[PDB]
RNA sequence: UCUCAGC
């Protein structure tokens, strides 16, 4: 069965609304014009003189026609005149089909977008945000707009409506002031700017400052008008500065003026900042109890507005008034095997403290390592090392005095030279300490520590050695990371799938550097899933993932003198629409690449697609308060189709947990669905940078970290000597 | 890098 057993049935409730699945009499039609005018809007206008024969309730998408009632004649031929052409254009009617299951959705999304437009909602980006009731945050010139993201699809329980509250931050002030910050260019490159006088939301494409707002443009049959005059005529406002660089948008020569503009979306500066996130996230990160009512009061609003009320009764569909109520299951909390003893996770599924009191399973001993630092931070670094020697013996590690090396100063060449005169085979780890964060020196250093000289490093920033409180915990968080960078596993969980490799793939979208789309590739190399062989992929990915799979298979063979019987490939980084693309292109490549070795080697494969950015929300509930559900809750019925499941593994403190969507796009493994769901739950714990369950499984997040490291700082492939270790953490 | 129509 699709529904696995072995959990605990907890009453959950997702944010899906079951549309009334009785939408018949929706006969699709077709129109044929022996004058083939190549404009859908012109065709619609041409047939508009015959709208009385149908009614307002029609959908003419250029070629077809959707009507909630029998068309007047499925072979009727009328003559239509054109105010421009003047020809007696043919009018055609077709009894193509009453759509069964394919174009029903494409109709419902169109009419539902029309409905949401009737509620005075605007289309910004892809979803819909309100404008009457912003949530004022007048502390940063920010201003939030409530909004909703909706979709309708053929989920197993019929036709369901997705609905999840969104939020779109918009700048209270103007844009020219934002253009003051040029010298203290390539940033307004897709920034969704909107105006205020009408709240019409443009999307910007190209900026050429070679123009002035006083220029005139040929509009409305040779009537040149200047922007200063056009805007004062059409909106009765003035312009203070007459030299601002205009903004250009073109529908898929609209020259905007950046005094009436106002950006949406915090733009890399509020993004790279600790200040504004704590200010915004109090509102953006909505707790589940508020979100449930922000959902229900949307339905109370939707069943009161006149256009919204009438449109449903026109097409006949009855939108229900309360979210779904399913019966999810809660997988048992999983034991965490340490070296000597083991602790079960709490309901919170976090062992951040119990990992600081037990022994790691395999500790690599730091007999000889080094530290780099500056005069300004010599004392703090020395104390950090002195008490790092004090915290390792508790946790089962064993460290000794490092070759305490002082760089000359903070210039990057000094660090480069100091590393180059220091690297030797008789070495374990070089632990570097920087005064201030800067990607130039960081990248120039990590290239040397990850390409030229394969020495696993560890960068620390000076502010983190507070030497007041965040030193014991920082040392206990860096010792455990340094242990893993040396190929020593910390904790493990009983995974009863004997002799099965597990692979994890994720990609990193870059738009500037060639769009190479670095993709990581991480696979286990031991039957306990604690040591990961991590390679990388490069292409301008088709051919390199087969090479990485073959190399990882060889590596697993070397360690275990065997070959895996199963290969679970938790593919991630799929686009929102290519969820079937992998099921046809790369799965055949993975089956083909097995041919290099093996006596006709037959791995029982399973390619699982992992999706994070979804819009489902599983609210667990006991009573009448839809709270967050405890991590480890599986839902796979009446919400998913084609054998895929939703899993709540993350845990948050503020907000609603987003369950993660795993699609099983290839299943030859003979694994019962129960076992694969449980396994996908176990791999959640195995991330050695956060003791406790995380969003995606261990290999997927490992691969994401590796891909981000390669893309943002390395821009090459790491040395193949480092691969058997988790040099990336 | 202690870490999760409009112009
Ligand atoms: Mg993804
Ligand atoms: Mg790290």
């Amino acid at each position: 069965s699709q529904r696995g057993s072995s959990g605990q049935p907890v009453p959950v409730s997702a944010n899906y609304l079951p549309l009334k699945g009785n939408m018949d009499g929706v006969f699709k039609y077709a129109v044929g014009f022996n004058p083939p005018v190549e404009d859908i809007r012109s065709r619609s206008q041409l047939l508009n003189e015959h709208k009385e024969l149908i009614g307002l309730t029609r959908v003419f998408d250029g070629s077809t026609l959707y009507v909630p009632k029998r068309i007047c004649e499925q072979r009727l031929d009328l003559m239509s005149t054109r105010q421009t052409d003047g020809a007696s254009i043919k009018v055609t009617i077709s009894l193509v089909d009453s759509v069964k299951n394919r174009d029903v959705v494409q109709l419902m999304n169109v009419i539902f977008k029309r409905i949401l437009r009737s509620l005075k909602l605007q289309r910004i980006g892809r979803d819909y945000y309100d404008a009457n009731s912003p949530l004022e945050v007048p502390q940063h010139k920010m201003q939030l707009w409530p909004g909703y993201v909706t979709a309708i699809n053929r989920h197993e329980g019929g036709l369901m409506l997705v609905l999840d509250v969104s939020h779109r931050v918009m700048k209270t002030d103007t844009a020219l002031d934002f253009l003051y910050e040029l010298y203290h260019f390539k940033q307004l490159v897709g920034s969704v700017v909107l105006t205020r006088y009408n709240n019409r939301t443009y999307e910007i494409d190209d900026i050429a400052w070679d123009k002035n707002p006083r220029c005139a443009f040929q509009d409305h049959a040779g009537s040149q008008i200047t922007f200063v005059d056009y805007y004062k005529r059409a909106y009765d406002l003035d312009i203070t500065d007459l030299e601002q660089p205009l903004l250009i948008h073109r529908p898929k020569m609209v020259c905007l003026v950046p005094e009436l503009c106002a950006m949406t979306g915090l733009t890399d500066a509020a993004r790279s900042d600790f200040k504004v996130m704590k200010d915004l996230a109090v509102h953006t990160r909505v707790p589940p109890e508020k979100r449930a009512e922000s959902f229900r009061k949307f339905i109370q609003r939707l069943n009161t507005t006149k256009e919204a009320s009438e449109l449903l009764h026109s097409w006949g569909l009855v939108l229900d008034s309360r979210m779904l109520d399913m019966q999810g299951r809660r997988l048992p909390p999983e034991k965490i095997l340490f070296k000597h003893s083991s602790i079960v996770a709490n309901m919170e599924a976090d062992w951040s403290r119990e990992c600081l009191k037990e022994h790691v399973i395999s500790a690599v001993s730091l007999l000889d390592w080094a530290v780099l630092f500056v005069r300004k931070d010599q004392g703090k670094a020395t104390d950090f090392v002195n008490m790092l020697s004090k915290v390792c013996p508790p946790i089962g590690m064993e460290v000794h005095e490092p070759k305490m090396v002082e760089v000359v100063n903070d210039r990057t060449e000094s660090y480069l030279r100091a590393l180059r005169e220091l690297i030797a085979p008789r070495l374990q780890m070089v632990v570097i300490v920087f005064p201030t964060s800067r990607d130039d020196r960081y990248s120039a250093v990590k290239k040397l520590c990850c390409i030229e000289s394969p020495i696993p490093s560890q960068v620390l920033i000076a502010r983190t050695i507070t030497q007041q409180q965040k030193l014991r915990s920082v040392a206990q968080k860096v010792a455990l990371q340094m242990n893993a960078k040396l190929g020593g596993e910390l904790w493990a969980v009983e995974i009863p799938l004997k002799s099965c490799m597990v692979v994890g793939i994720d990609v990193y979208h870059d738009k500037s550097y060639g769009n190479k789309s670095i993709a990581g590739f991480v696979a286990s190399t031991n039957p306990s899933f604690t040591r990961w062989y991590s390679r990388t992929a490069m292409q301008e990915l088709i051919h390199e993932l087969k090479l990485c799979m073959q190399a990882a298979l060889k590596k697993y063979n070397e360690m275990n003198q065997s070959l895996p019987e199963r290969i679970i490939v938790f593919r991630d980084g799929v686009g929102e629409g290519r969820e079937e693309y992998v099921s046809e292109f790369e799965v055949p490549q993975f089956n083909s690449c097995f041919s290099i070795f093996g006596e006709n080697y037959c791995p029982k494969l399973a390619v699982v697609v992992v999706q994070k950015r979804i819009t489902t929300r599983i609210f667990g509930r006991s009573g009448h308060s839809y709270d967050n559900p405890p991590p480890g809750v599986i839902v796979d019925h009446t919400i998913t189709k084609s054998y895929d499941f939703y899993l709540v593994s993350q845990h948050v403190r503020q907000g609603t947990v987003s369950p993660t969507y795993y699609r099983v796009i290839y299943d030859k493994s003979g694994l019962k669905p129960d076992h694969l769901q449980r396994l996908t739950y176990k791999l959640t714990h195995m991330y050695y940078n956060w003791p406790g369950t995380i969003r995606t499984p261990a290999p997927c997040n490992y691969a994401h970290k590796l891909a981000f490291l390669v893309g943002k700082s390395l821009h090459r492939d790491p040395a193949h000597e480092l691969s058997d270790r988790l040099f990336f953490l």
